[PDB]
């Protein structure tokens, strides 16, 4: 062999580098949470098949608890609805190629292969969360207050419908940071509007900005087809600040093993993580398992929310493109 | 003129690589039926090369 801290397999000095590198290099961030508190590093420790965990709300909400005049004592006290049940998911894989890819990277990938896997799970988190929201939030009648459309024969997504969707939260504002986008939309935008290119975070270069919101480019968007040339796009608007996630940990993070009657070897990772909006609750119906559920089944139907209206915090609008 | 002759040979071979690669694509990729699923001919009454066809 070679140096190969994976093929000489020091599980120490490696795994923390892996996860940290994943956090830093990935984005999001932010947008959503980064390095969530103790609370979730605790409930992330000993657990099991859920449901999930709780996951409090935030505001203690009081301001009733009325005139203390003569005679009550006080009423100790009110709390509102509750739960917010969600999913704990499990993932992992080996590495596709042989030691071919592994040390084809080079000799001593103390930081190389780690960077590799890190970027990989970055993309993972991206896809899972994005498809998750898309699978749930839009389809029900319960969330309707957070969606706008117009989106028949007149509107371009510029400078105005962005205002409406932006203020569909009437109480809260300056809580918009990230913006989800479909490529064609930002094409229309960089045509008409002023979306400019700003090295903004320091250091590093760079990534686009509409207004001082950070924008996030993504490939996957639901795209319909109606008769008469029309195409309707989604492009969620949230940038809530934030969602949340906690790590947990499996056992045996990385295992170096080889084979015999062929020439190969295999690396593996298999990490667990817990991520979801809070936000709506995840019910248990129409799902096999477990755990986790799936990608698809983690989408297709059957979620239920309790707040309701505010402090969700996400919105969507289906807008006609630039015609 | 160590650095000088070095410059000259350098730019020379740069130019070599440039021409040989570009023509290398040129006379091959398009003349086929093979790649035809990779080529958008279009033209034909509109498209400006802006912002869309891209």
């Amino acid at each position: 062999a070679y140096t190969k801290i994976s093929d000489v397999i020091v599980p120490e000095l490696f795994n923390p580098y892996v996860i940290n590198t994943t956090t830093q290099l990935s984005a999001f961030f932010q947008s959503g949470i980064a390095a969530t508190d103790d609370e979730l590093n605790a409930l992330a420790k000993k657990a099991g098949g859920g449901s999930t965990l709780n996951m409090p709300y935030w505001n203690d909400l009081d301001g009733d608890s009325q005139v203390l005049n003569d005679t009550d004592d006080l009423v100790p006290q009110k709390i509102n609805a509750g739960q917010d049940k969600a999913v704990l998911i499990l993932r992992g894989n080996a590495w596709s190629s042989h030691d071919l890819a592994a040390t084809l990277s080079g000799s001593d990938p103390m930081q190389a292969i780690g960077s590799r896997v890190a970027a990989y799970w970055a993309r993972e988190m991206q896809k899972i969360v994005f498809a998750e929201l898309a699978g749930v939030f839009s389809n029900d009648d319960m969330k309707d207050n957070k969606l706008d459309i117009s989106g028949t024969a007149d509107g371009i997504y510029s400078a105005e419908t962005f205002v409406d969707a932006s203020y569909k939260l009437g109480d809260h504002e300056s809580l918009l940071t990230a913006i989800g986008m479909h490529s064609a939309t930002m094409a229309s935008a960089v045509k008409q509007d002023l979306i400019e290119f700003v090295k903004d975070s320091q250091s590093g270069i760079r990534f686009p900005t509409y207004m001082n919101k950070r924008v996030i480019v993504d490939d996957s968007m639901p795209v319909e087809t109606l008769e008469d040339g029309t195409k309707v796009f989604t492009s969620y608007l949230f940038g809530a600040g934030a969602l949340g996630y906690a790590e947990g940990q499996p056992e045996v993070p990385t295992e170096t093993a080889r084979n015999a009657l062929g020439s190969q070897d295999i690396l593996i990772n298999r990490k667990h993580f817990v991520l979801h909006p809070r936000g709506v609750k995840f019910t248990e119906n129409a799902m096999a398992g477990t755990t986790p559920t799936d990608e698809e089944l983690a989408n297709g139907a059957n979620w239920q929310r309790v707040y309701d209206p505010k402090k969700i915090r996400i919105v969507q609008f289906k807008h006609r493109l630039q015609a």
